[PDB]
């Protein structure tokens, strides 16, 4: 089954270069990963010496749209998408750990960096509010709330905080994990959330009294740590809507909610919220840590998780067994984050490598498909992402930002 995704990186400046239009003899190189000890650098010669371009023989490298570039190098296929808006422009250095991005009142950006500050941003990235010490160390995650009015935080100091867009107050703590909280998911409103820990646990919480009100783990292994959960509406032979259950007391919208989460062991498991049981279990068929997974954001039986060795996996939720695809991404470093958004997958590896990845169905949605062969790369300074944030856009299919540590803060589009 396993297939491999050809990795490459365009020099970061190429477009400076092709603008000297000078008489000597000037290059710029993608470099084309084989495996951890080959590289193969490509030098592409601006021959049409101001922007006609010598690839070498049999191979080709061609602008298709205002940020777009396509090449193809020893009959592998690339895409190139520059940055359209550098984010982190004015803003002043920070190492970013977090981000997300709300619509609803007014356009607004979160950042949250290694040092426990959340940085508040408008619709052309300039501060807005900075909440300095927000926790006392890293800030892992951050969201919004549906309504754009609140979001919520969590930290290596083992808590998460509310707080109000308003006026930065800080109206609720939430207190009780062991260990760092490395993600979390809202239910619906967010009357309940839940959050992850590398305690083991999975906590779900009332924002009301701001308790615990169930926790979540592995049965026969407690501490197994989390590092990345998903929610999600469950599939099922039923119609949730017309549900005569009752309410469980200080839950909001659990019923049909579904986490599943991705383990420091590499096991996958998932947990019906409304029922608390533990419905699936995906074993750790890569022998390392599931650092990120994702939810197929237009068929909820498929997920896709990244793992500490580079192993890219598609999972049927209905089929546990085994991935219906395997894709290795320089193998032997670890994707970092793994993000659906806008029908495409987005993926951090390494330490510099940022993909999207096309997913393709058919009319009935019938199983997503990756489309390893013809990867585009979002094209950075060797930037390492930390976390990808979708933004919608009225004019277009929208945009992605990336943040990162040395105040990289990137936003590209997603047409040409």
């Amino acid at each position: 089954m396993t297939k491999t995704i050809t990795v490459a990186h365009i020099q970061y400046d190429f477009k400076a270069v092709l603008e000297e239009n000078d008489e000597n003899d000037d290059e710029f190189y993608i470099n084309v990963d084989k495996n951890l000890n080959e590289i193969k650098e490509h030098k592409i010669v601006v021959l049409g010496n101001s922007r006609g371009v010598d690839a070498g023989k049999g191979n080709t490298f061609e602008k298709v749209g205002s940020h777009l570039y396509k090449a193809r190098l020893d009959g592998h296929d690339f895409l190139f998408n520059t940055i359209i808006r550098d984010g982190s422009k004015m803003l002043k250095r920070a190492d970013y750990t977090a981000v997300d991005t709300a619509k609803l009142q007014m356009r607004r950006f979160i950042l949250g960096t290694t040092e426990g500050d959340i940085k508040v941003l408008d619709s052309n990235f300039n501060l807005q509010r900075e909440i300095d010490q927000a926790h006392v160390s890293e800030i892992t995650k951050l969201k919004f709330f549906p309504s754009g009015e609140a979001l919520i935080s969590s930290s290596q100091d083992m808590q998460l905080k509310i707080w109000s867009v308003k006026d930065g107050s800080n109206p609720r703590t939430l207190i009780g994990h062991r260990a760092t909280v490395t993600d979390i998911a809202i239910i619906d409103r967010g009357r309940n959330v839940l959050s992850a820990s590398l305690d083991g646990t999975i906590r779900l919480w009332e924002c009301g009294t701001g308790t615990t009100i169930h926790t979540f783990n592995r049965k026969e292994n407690p501490h197994d740590g989390v590092n990345s959960i998903a929610l999600f509406v469950g599939t099922d032979r039923q119609l949730h809507e017309i549900s005569t259950s009752k309410k469980n007391n200080l839950e909001f919208g659990t019923y049909g909610k579904y986490v599943i989460a991705g383990h420091v062991s590499g096991v996958i498991t998932v947990h019906n919220v409304f029922s608390k049981e533990q419905t699936i279990q995906l074993p750790s068929k890569f022998t390392c840590s599931c650092n990120s997974l994702t939810v197929d954001g237009n068929n909820a039986n498929y997920i896709y998780a990244g793992y500490e060795n580079g192993m890219l996996a598609q999972w049927d939720l209905r089929s546990p067994e085994c991935p219906v695809g395997e894709f290795l991404i320089n193998e032997g470093t670890p994707i970092n984050n793994v993000y659906f958004a806008a029908g495409a997958l987005f993926v951090s590896s390494g330490f510099d490598t940022s993909i999207k990845l096309d997913i393709i169905s058919d009319p009935e949605s019938e199983r997503p498909a990756i489309e390893f062969e013809t990867p585009t790369f979002l094209v950075s300074n060797d930037d390492a992402v930390s976390q990808f944030c979708y933004v919608s856009d009225d004019e277009s299919n929208g945009e992605v930002l990336e943040v990162g540590k040395n105040n990289f803060c990137a936003l590209y589009n997603l047409s040409n």
